[PDB]
DNA sequence: TTACGTTGTATGATCATACAACGT
DNA sequence: ACGTTGTATGATCATACAACGTAA
């Protein structure tokens, strides 16, 4: 039983419900009314067919199951041939759900047409969040729907318990039937084309799933983003118009995945799903200095508080932070098989493997607690995450991310430390500097490999000026003994791949100057791959620069420094940009922890100058509190003293009451003092602030800064043979 | 995978690897001293390959990849030079591991004899431990002797720690070659089945690996746990081992794994390993009956990364077989989301998708948890610590019952009605010399999660309570409305769309032409509405039900095998009587070691406030000493006679303490406490009050967590009609 | 009369997609 | 044309082991 059929032919009620996995189907099928309705799982997402042609769609298994299970031939046929009578679009509220119901709904215009026209395609719109205040159980499907929750919570008891449902899977059968299955309740929404907006529909879908229309996708995303950025309905509706149900679907999905899957932060660098596991590794102790634990205890962490999404995509993360090869500083330590550079997603499983929290990810973490960033709640309600991290460092350009998105994509490349830390306190010592004085500092990325990048300075200059560009990157040619030994390799190239790649020429004998092909690498030498040309007459070396021009020994590395700025929105910036705004978001950090140490240190002063007046009517004080029967606004009337430190004189311990605690306390607060009159200097002038940051920048520089891994030489474009 | 060939073909010293999986496939690839060595990935285990022909053991990929990576066929005979010279077996040393390593020796003992009498079979020895205090490497794998290189480490910083490595992934590919691979360091056992002993070795491989011999495998068991006041000064280095020494202690090894911490329950909490470590994990998360629901997904990665060492899948399984109302009579886990369906238990979401909490009747194993009932063990990494048992305050393990199979033996209790054998414990406190009637005619025996009913006649089930084992029979509830049958309930563990698959394909074989309409009118509001429609009313619809009962599964048959761990430690079959009273011998020590525990606490309370008071009453006097004296601790114990912990406590009162209402509140507890105190000390001096307690406790846990009884016993016939000409 | 099918913790892996952007 | 980079949507297979009941 791979599909769910019902036990009734009758085409005026017979339903048929595609759902979105066998976990929201196993839900479906035994919450169905047999007999009335039917229900097919899909494995996964499936295909954009936009793109394909009516006669191609013979490879992917789920249309085709979907085809032999419907009467209607991928063709345009317009017969009625139909073998359920209503079809029905099950897919979940999430951002995701409703990029699957995108393309299901695409399938079903390039192939149905005859299905939305006669008015026989539904869409159902199942609820996301379930609010339980009490006997108030109330429903929502939207964010934006589950922020007008605010409205009527005139409450001060029964606090709300919101649950969010992952797909339909979290959903109780008998929920989900009352939602989106039973017809007496179910909000089914009726997909119509019509005369009127078949023209309209057909032209928005070629907009949205068009492989090259993403820069009108851009425009579209801006424009809309724009408008909303004025004006932020359901008016309870039987049928709906597919121009509008699509588009609003994509505009959903797509500013999801730009904005919280696949571009990361100008601040911490991290993308929203790396942010969360990094927080939850800090919150089950897993610092650098702690003990190593399975990786499953971290994935389960991330999955149940801040993330709700799968498995698979939370350990890839895991592992690329934890990959030396993948990224340039590390923010995983990990024990066990943790990948190779030959094969990267070769690693092991969550059950077999140990993880722990990097030094270098200290400069992420150290100032989280001191208010520095601001706090939103969880999925649930139940826990708080932080929307940002502290970054000492801009983590942005040290590790870099490459990322895919709706519209948009990114590919930042890594540099060094020192370098670009160096660039940000000369920034700050001169704010009007100009790129090229910076790119004299950083001179471009710093990949995690031996390797040299050959792009010129010029057109470096150029790249980190537009932002978008291309580098180029080469290998380690040095001859020992008369022999060619190459002993680094580029960024994300596997040997054994290259090995390969060279078997070409070996069995093609283009070149027949070889005599061997092995490969020699152990522990001591990572990698020794040696060839061995002919006699010291040919000049190898040509033969090297045509290899390093048709082999992947020399590969070009795409540079997109998009990412969401501080505004919120996402941006194509150029170093300087880049920089500045690090800058702003450094300081304001920076004085937000200021504030914080300021505020306990008054805080702790006025405590402290309580206690001081308790010790000097020490006795008094003994007396007031076991002879009046309300001792707390005694001792507030008597000493001018406030409720706060009242309630100090009060919990102040008897062993307190010795002469060293005083001596304590009085170099407690002296040395209080002088830290908030440091502090109240610092936020004062902006100079000492700014020396701070560059005192704080050069100090982990040298902590944790290293050397420079691929240097940087001009080289000539190579290239040979025709 | 691709089976990672090496680069070279020198016959004399090749070795090729078996490992267990890719996930030690990448740390054995990245350890490889390449054209040395191979190594061959395995999907886990292979086959029994003892009793199968040699003709049937090449097939699709199990042993085709073997045997086309090692290029002999197995003829017995044959033994080419196409590939690698020497084979060797790298698996981990856990119970799952030492399996491994004894289905590999079968395989190549009874299909390649002769790779083992030539010599090319060797086993890999890795450590299972690991001491990291130091830049100094170190491994080693053990258990007699838990210490060792650990006091070479006087010199240098840090105190010692354990790392057990999981099975092979947890291992660094550097520290896998310095273990295991690079033959500097690398510890190989080569296995030879010397030809004196070989009719030996046969005789003890026959008796492990052989599908109906295994049955009586107990007795070796049973005469190595009697001969547990005896142990092997270690085996040892020996550079080379028999395989009739190293087949049996892996298998000893492994059945005696899954036989005390994989398959059977414990006596008193009625659980098995891995659902106490999920009840316990769940427990820690806060997840009680009245909290919030949590992914099961941090659950069971808590229970991975705490106290299981084990995969997540069988974890999520066990979790959901407590959650299901139709395979757990009294359901252990609460859950929202997709958890299966009576005909489809295993159709259940995935733990991303689902959320769980304790369920009501879970308190009656962790109500008491906090207290010293039970025995805390540390678990696999030593960070934390373990229940060895849980509190239980009714034998979940007849309430729930479960159904195991292991190395030797295998257990099959069934479930029982919570009310009965509360009854029946309060009957036996009451009469200690009870007899197995009289507490049959309170426990009317097993009480399925089904409404069906249940057709063993009193005496068999007398018979199977008094002997163990057994086996008892249950049909279904069918009602007869507009003279058609509609059955209402079903067997336990029986899909109603079995029962219409098999009805509908006697209808299309004829086999039954008296009927008219089969029909599913199955609801929400009705769990199981099947109608049969016969052709008229002149047709023995009894007669169709009896031959419906005797061919399809309407009636179904269940197995009774009452194997449980004692309180002794050791595995064994036990009766009705014999379990109740181990389960009433445990209740009452877990009863003593929290009455022991609430009568220290409330001893401790006592002397504090004494200190207290006394220091009330001398408030100025004390207030000088600590004023005056750098140390009052010394001089408070001297001027009024007081203990130190009385001392301290006095130190660390608060000012606002120093009030009267204060000192009242403490002259309250005082009184209150005192109380407590004589009653305690009065249950624990006498065994009638106790008894009375017991009784009072059992009484109220059944009123409180009890049921009617679901599958009533009512005796019918043996049906077997029809199907004749 | 002799071969298959369950129950349940365990050993373990593999399959099809979207989405932007450039080099081959 | 294809093949990558990486977060995302959802699943699929081969076994051990005891003990009885179909069932062919
Ligand atoms: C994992 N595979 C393979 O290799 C090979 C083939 C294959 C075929 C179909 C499949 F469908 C799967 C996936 C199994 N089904 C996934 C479960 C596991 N899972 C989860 C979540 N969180 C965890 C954890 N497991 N494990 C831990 O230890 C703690 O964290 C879920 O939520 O769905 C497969």
């Amino acid at each position: 039983g791979k599909l769910a059929d019902c036990t009734a032919q009758d085409l005026n009620r017979t339903e048929l419900f595609l759902v979105e996995g066998d976990s929201a189907g196993g839900s479906a099928k035994q919450a169905r009314d047999r007999e009335y309705q039917a229900i097919m799982p899909l494995k996964g997402k499936i295909l954009n067919t936009w793109e394909v042609s009516s006669d191609e769609v013979l490879a992917s298994q789920e249309v085709h199951d979907i085809s032999v299970a419907i009467g209607i031939d991928p063709d345009s046929d317009d017969l009625s041939q139909l073998r359920y009578g209503k079809i029905c679009i099950l897919a979940d509220a999430d951002s995701d759900g409703l990029h699957i119901a995108t393309l299901l709904c695409a399938l079903f215009v390039r192939h149905f047409r005859t299905l939305v026209k006669e008015g026989h395609v539904y869409v159902a719109l199942p609820p996301l969040y379930r609010i339980d205040l009490g006997k108030e159980v109330y429903y929502a499907l939207t964010e934006e729907e589950k922020t007008g929750v605010l409205e009527q919570l005139k409450r001060k008891k029964g606090k709300p318990n919101v649950q969010r449902f992952k797909g339909l899977g979290e959903m109780n059968p008998m929920q989900l039937r009352e939602t989106t299955l039973d017809p007496n309740t179910r909000r089914l929404v009726q997909l119509v084309i019509s005369d009127e907006d078949e023209q309209q529909t057909t032209a928005i879908m070629d907009m949205l799933l068009a492989k090259k229309r993403s820069e009108d996708r851009r425009n579209w995303l801006q424009e809309k983003g724009d408008m909303a950025d004025l004006e932020v309905m359901s008016d309870m509706a039987e049928r709906l118009a597919l121009h509008e149900f699509t588009e609003n679907a994509y505009l959903n999905y797509s500013m999801y995945v730009i904005m919280d899957r696949a571009l990361p932060f100008i601040g911490d660098g991290l993308k929203p799903v790396q942010r969360r596991i990094v927080y939850a590794m800090s919150e089950l102790g897993l610092n650098a200095s702690a003990k190593f634990k399975k990786s499953a205890r971290t994935v389960g962490d991330v999955l149940g508080k801040y993330h709700p999404h799968g498995d698979s995509a939370c350990y890839e993360a895991m592992v690329l932070m934890a990959q030396p090869f993948s990224y340039r500083y590390p923010l995983v330590d990990g024990q066990g098989n943790w990948g190779a550079p030959d094969d990267p997603k070769s690693f092991a499983a969550m059950r077999y493997t140990e993880s722990r929290l990097s030094k270098y990810a200290e400069l992420l973490l150290s100032e989280l607690g001191q208010g520095t960033v601001d706090w939103v709640p969880n999925f649930d309600g139940t826990l708080q995450e932080p929307k940002m991290l502290p970054a000492r460092l801009p983590n942005i350009l040290l590790n870099g991310t490459t990322g895919i998105a709706v519209g948009m994509a990114t590919d930042i490349p890594p540099h060094n430390l020192r370098e670009v830390a160096k660039a940000a306190i000369t920034l700050i010592e001169q704010p009007k500097t100009t790129l090229d004085e910076l790119l004299d500092i950083v001179q471009g990325p710093d990949f995690p490999t031996e390797a040299e990048i050959i792009t010129s300075r010029a057109e470096i200059r150029k790249i980190y000026q537009n932002g978008r560009g291309s580098v180029r990157m080469r290998a380690v040619w040095s001859k020992e003994d008369g022999a060619v030994v190459i002993s680094a390799l580029p960024h994300q190239v596997s040997g054994a791949k290259v090995l390969e790649q060279i078997a070409a020429q070996m069995r093609n004998k283009k070149l027949p100057m070889v005599d061997d092909l092995r490969d020699e690498s152990d522990h001591e030498n990572p990698t020794r791959l040696v060839i061995v040309p002919r006699s010291n007459r040919v000049d190898m070396e040509q033969v090297m620069n045509h290899l390093f021009a048709t082999t992947d020994l020399e590969k070009s590395y795409r540079i997109n420094l998009n990412m969401i700025g501080l505004d919120g929105r996402p941006a194509v910036k150029n170093l300087l940009e880049i920089l500045s705004e690090w800058l702003v978001f450094r300081r304001d950090t920076v004085r937000r922890r200021l504030n914080h140490r300021l505020e306990k240190v008054l805080k702790r002063l006025h405590i402290l100058e309580g206690l001081l007046v308790a010790f000097l009517n020490i006795d008094e004080v003994i007396e007031i509190i076991r002879t009046e029967d309300e001792p707390k606004p005694a001792l507030m009337s008597r000493f001018g003293i406030s409720e706060t430190q009242a309630e100090a004189i009060l919990e102040l311990k008897l062993r307190h009451l010795a002469k060293l605690e005083e001596m304590k306390i009085r170099g407690e607060q002296s040395e209080l003092e002088k830290e908030r009159d440091q502090l109240q200097a610092i936020l004062a002038s902006e100079r000492k602030m700014n020396n701070l940051l560059k005192k704080e920048l050069q100090a982990d520089a040298d902590a944790f800064g290293d050397d420079r891994r691929s240097p940087l030489h001009e080289r000539e474009e190579a290239k040979a043979l025709e």
